[PDB]
């Protein structure tokens, strides 16, 4: 099933690249219609970047959740 190929790639992608800032915690994420948005930072590091005034690591990558667009 091609949808499983997509899903298993998304689980692997999420697992193997932790927060870009602390490099330990998993990334924050949300569902955005038929896309998974994986933010660059965990929530703790994101909130913190707002307090310190750093937008260097702000950003995300959207992923189609299905095999067929
Ligand atoms: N956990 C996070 N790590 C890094 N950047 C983030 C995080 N959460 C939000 N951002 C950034 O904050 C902005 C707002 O994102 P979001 O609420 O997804 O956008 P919208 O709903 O305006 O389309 C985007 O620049 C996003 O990349
Ligand atoms: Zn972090």
């Amino acid at each position: 099933d091609d949808d499983d190929k997509k899903t298993n790639w998304l689980k692997r992608i999420y697992r193997v690249r932790p927060c870009v800032k602390c490099k330990v915690a998993p990334r924050d994420w949300k569902v955005k219609n038929k896309h998974l948005r994986i933010y660059n930072m965990c929530k703790t590091c994101f909130n913190n970047s707002i307090d310190i005034g750093d937008d260097t690591y702000h950003g995300h990558v959207d992923w189609l959740m299905y095999a067929d667009s």
